[PDB]
């Protein structure tokens, strides 16, 4: 269904899409080519499921760390830069899109996440996460608070998780150990630990999320914020007189941010690959295509040394760069998506006091190298499930609330109800989510099966 003699391209709703848009226009207007630019909402989920349909976009925008279960399920095509343009990137960004000895996709810009603070409220930013309630505390007088952060996603919780010894998977003898994984090491629960005392005191509430976050900075009641480069356009049009800098440290060590490679891989379906290879190679990884995007929303420490060297100058890159330096490089390994969904439940319910930080990132531990069928069906799942109410009632009691129930029900169609049901999982832990696919199992066993039949034909 992807027609050829065009091009679609999926890239996140936070980057600069309408910069990317402006590079295809101008690819329209040299060879002819129609370009689309697209932001799906939960894009890097549903590529697995309509690329393998012989749908999805040409190409597909993402930080590093999606790209090698793509690959590892025959998503994505092999790139195959000459040696000439190889130079034109640094050597650590294209050890970023390799999987397997082969290139993935191209590497974009290199993020990582700063420390983001309003002058005005705040001249000299804190040098430690210690250092944070005793800020609030001050600035509550003043009916502002101290940080507000997205405590959603566990990329921006990660750093603190990490700084005094929290880790993913342990890189052993050339490869990630997927055994070895340190997510509830003393080092991850002191994190934890501490962000769930800065709730417990006040200091941050557990239902911030990014919008509420990105609000609260940009309209000036909160001192501070954790964020990326592609949030720096928002705060330029706000009237913050913003800084960008070093993330505290915590217990004497650097917050450890996880290092992504915003990155473009060919559809592995797409029968214009040599297309995307030229508007890649020779429209987007140019100086002028790069500050299209950039100037929409800002990219990091881009990946073509050519324009680095002129951006590297601004304070806000180079802190980027600090941070990313204290952090890691997101590893790219399958089990990365599993790992994501396992630490995203432990900090949910740890900030909201449904577990404690042990129980949480146990539990997290246990599933951090397996994939439930629920969070890798979620969209096909919001699209194909025709009986709700019998879910409904399978999980009362067990997994859903009344409240919880009445929510969904007052939803007016399946795929709505089926949208709200899944927006409770990121708090169930494994033996809630086998519920609900038992209760799938029984309903509609022809769905549960043909899932999983397409799935194991990526092997
Ligand atoms: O929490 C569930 C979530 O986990 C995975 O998402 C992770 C991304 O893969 C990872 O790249 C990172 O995402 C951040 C981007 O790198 C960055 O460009 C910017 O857009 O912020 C993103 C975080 O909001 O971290 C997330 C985890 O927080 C998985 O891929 C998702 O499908 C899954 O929903």
């Amino acid at each position: 269904k992807i027609e050829e003699g065009k091009l679609v391209i999926w890239i996140n709703g936070d980057k600069g899409y309408n910069g990317l848009a402006e590079v295809g226009k101008k690819f329209e207007k040299d060879t002819g080519i129609k370009v689309t630019v697209e932001h799906p909402d939960k894009l890097e989920e549903k590529f697995p499921q309509v690329a393998a349909t012989g749908d999805g976009p040409d190409i597909i925008f993402w930080a590093h760390d999606r790209f090698g279960g793509y690959a590892q399920s025959g998503l994505l095509a092999e790139i195959t830069p000459a040696a000439a343009f190889q130079d034109k990137l640094y050597p650590f960004t294209w050890d970023a899109v390799r999987y397997n000895g082969k290139l993935i996709a191209y590497p974009i810009a290199v993020e990582a996440l700063s420390l983001i603070y309003n002058k005005d409220l705040l001249p000299n930013p804190p040098k430690t996460w210690e250092e944070i309630p005793a800020l609030d505390k001050e600035l509550k007088a003043k009916g502002k608070s101290a940080l507000m952060f997205n405590l959603q996603e566990p990329y921006f919780t990660w750093p603190l998780i990490a700084a005094d010894g929290g880790y993913a998977f342990k890189y052993a003898a050339g490869k990630y150990d997927i055994k070895d994984v340190g997510v509830d090491n003393a080092g991850a629960k002191a994190g934890l630990t501490f962000l769930v005392d800065l709730i417990k005191n006040k200091h941050m509430n557990a239902d911030t999320d990014y919008s509420i976050a990105e609000a609260a900075f940009n309209k000036g009641e909160t001192a501070m914020t954790i964020n990326g480069p592609w949030a720096w356009s928002n705060i330029d049009t706000s009237a913050v007189n913003y800084g960008v800098t070093v993330l505290p440290t915590f217990k004497g060590q650097p917050s450890k941010p996880f290092v992504g490679v915003l990155s473009a891989g060919i559809n592995a379906a797409s029968p214009n690959k040599e297309l995307a290879k030229e508007f890649l190679e020779n429209y987007l990884l140019t100086d002028e295509g790069l500050e299209a995007v950039n100037k929409d929303k800002p990219l990091g420490a881009v990946a073509l040394k050519s324009y680095e060297e002129e951006l590297a100058k601004d304070p806000r890159i180079a802190a980027t760069m600090e941070n990313a330096q204290k952090g890691e490089i997101m590893p790219n390994i399958p089990q990365m998506s599993a790992f994501w969904y396992a630490v995203r439940t432990a900090v949910i319910n740890a900030a909201s006091g449904r577990q404690t930080v042990d129980a949480a990132l146990a539990a997290a531990q246990t599933n951090a190298v397996d994939l439930h069928f629920i969070d890798q069906h979620r969209a096909a799942l919001i699209a194909r499930v025709t009986n709700v109410e019998w879910l409904l009632d399978a999980l009362y009691g067990k997994v859903l609330t009344d409240e919880q129930y009445q929510a969904v029900r007052a939803e007016p169609t399946n795929p709505s109800k089926m949208r709200k049901l899944f927006s409770f999982t990121p708090a169930w832990n494994w033996t809630c989510k086998d519920l609900l696919l038992q209760a799938l199992r029984e309903s509609q066993s022809y769905l549960v099966e043909d899932l999983e039949r397409s799935a194991a034909a990526l092997e």
